[PDB]
């Protein structure tokens, strides 16, 4: 049988293709596997070993310090770190690592449909591809070979590429289920599931799609596959999917966790139903050369009328919702995206799943009843270089949301206008006399 541990000759054409580019630490659970200070503290094998002196890491960062000498123990792991901690590399290596002393494992042998043993889930095209490129840097010279894929790209040529073989799959949540449902994508076999950035991804509203990719298919219950869920944030339904996903794990925080909607500029102006459009204009006066605009409606008749307002009165912009063919809704992304109509015109329900790159302005035309709705919404907006902008409009019709908005705005530290706190006023706690 073949030896998936010892590496395959060399080639350096691909060795200048691969190599050749640019404080607090809590962990918390049941018998956490001490913390590594060398990459050499723990056996990864030759082919990873070798593979990191070609990336010139000389030392692991503090994530993976903790996170690595965990995942090689085989325990699930939930971690909240930060972009630019080296976190890819914190999950890549020690998987990469069992999966080459481990083999394929007796299923893949007595069959050599595409049967991933790792899956990473990614939020965005961007993201997606970041790990993908990371995979191919610690799979060089072994027989795992990467695949990556992402909505709003040619399915075709995905397809192709997959059946090329793929052991490793990095994949946003829309187009995984889309391979699947094509019968190009088992998961019978998948032993190792990764979600980076999870917090992000149910900002764009992926959940659904996780939650059967994980668990209404064929993938491994927990306990038999190994989960990793990595997060800048962790709000209540990360902790919630954690729960659910993880078996017996261990917590990694690495720096403070991240507040929910950090590097975001929240504006509420209150604007009656038929001012909304007037006063949208002047917002839109107000933009740069191309920053994109998403613009949040309720119903899929408003974003119809205020695209067709828009487009008379002269500003480039497209619209996506349930109404439209997805011929349409794929091109209009498509001319978003590509700053052709740095306007978008949007539902939120339309919205889900689709692949919006942090806009720099995100404007809720409607509120939504729901104020965790609110919070996925203005997550389509800010970084961590770029701060982001948030405006609403605030009516009566949005009056239930009143102290929630309140709330969120204050816990942000921004600014609240007078009439906001004076209409969430309650009399019964200043007390008698
Ligand atoms: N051990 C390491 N030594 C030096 N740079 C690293 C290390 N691990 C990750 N990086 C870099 O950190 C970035 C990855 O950030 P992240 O988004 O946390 O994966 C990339 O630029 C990597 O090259």
């Amino acid at each position: 049988e073949d030896d998936w541990s010892k590496p395959l000759p060399p080639s350096e054409r691909l060795e200048q293709e691969l190599f050749s580019g640019g404080i607090p630490v809590e962990a918390t659970g049941n018998n956490c596997p001490p913390h590594i200070e060398s990459f050499s503290d723990v056996e990864m094998g030759e082919i990873i070993m070798g593979n990191i002196e070609l990336t010139r890491y000389t030392r692991p960062t503090p994530v993976q310090k903790h996170a690595i000498p965990i995942i090689k123990e085989k325990r699930d792991l939930m971690a909240c770190a930060q972009t630019g901690s080296g976190k890819t590399a914190a999950f890549l290596l020690p998987i990469l690592s069992q999966i080459y002393s481990d083999g394929p494992g007796e299923a893949l042998r007595a069959m050599k449909k595409q049967y991933p043993i790792s899956l990473v889930l990614a939020p965005t095209r961007e993201l997606a591809v970041q790990i993908y490129e990371e995979a191919r840097k610690f799979s060089y010279r072994s027989r795992v070979r990467p695949c990556v894929v992402y909505g709003g790209a040619d399915i075709g040529q995905q397809i192709r590429d997959l059946e090329r073989g793929c052991h490793l799959l990095v994949a946003t949540p829309g187009r995984l289920v889309d391979m699947m449902e094509r019968g190009k994508i088992g998961l019978d076999f998948c032993k190792y599931l990764v979600l980076d950035e999870a917090d992000r991804m149910l900002d764009m509203g992926f959940e659904p799609q996780i939650r059967r990719i994980v668990e209404q298919d064929t993938m491994p219950p927990k306990g038999v596959r190994h989960t990793m869920m990595f997060s800048a944030t962790f709000p209540k339904e990360i902790q919630m999917l954690a729960r659910d996903f993880l078996d017996e794990y261990i917590f990694l925080a690495v720096g403070r966790v991240g507040s929910t909607s950090e590097n975001i500029t929240q504006k509420v102006v209150w604007v009656e139903e038929s001012d909304k459009r007037s006063f949208l204009l002047d917002l839109l006066n107000a933009t740069g050369k191309d920053s994109l605009t998403l613009v949040f409606v309720e119903t899929k008749k408003g974003a119809d009328s205020l695209e067709d307002f828009l487009y008379h009165e002269g500003y480039a912009c497209t619209s996506i919702h349930g109404d439209r063919s997805q011929r349409d809704r794929e091109e209009a992304l498509h001319q978003f995206r590509s700053g052709k109509s740095p306007i978008l015109v949007a539902t939120a329900v339309a919205a889900r799943g689709l692949d919006i790159s942090n806009v720099k302005h995100v404007i809720n035309f409607d509120l939504p009843s729901d104020i965790e709705e609110y919070v996925h919404r203005i997550g389509r907006t800010g970084r961590v270089g770029n701060l982001g902008l948030a405006t609403s409009f605030f009516n009566e019709r949005n009056i239930n949301i009143t102290k929630d908005l309140l709330d969120l705005l204050v816990e942000a530290k921004q600014e609240v206008p007078s009439w906001l706190e004076n209409m969430a006023y309650e009399h019964h706690y200043k007390g008698s006399s």
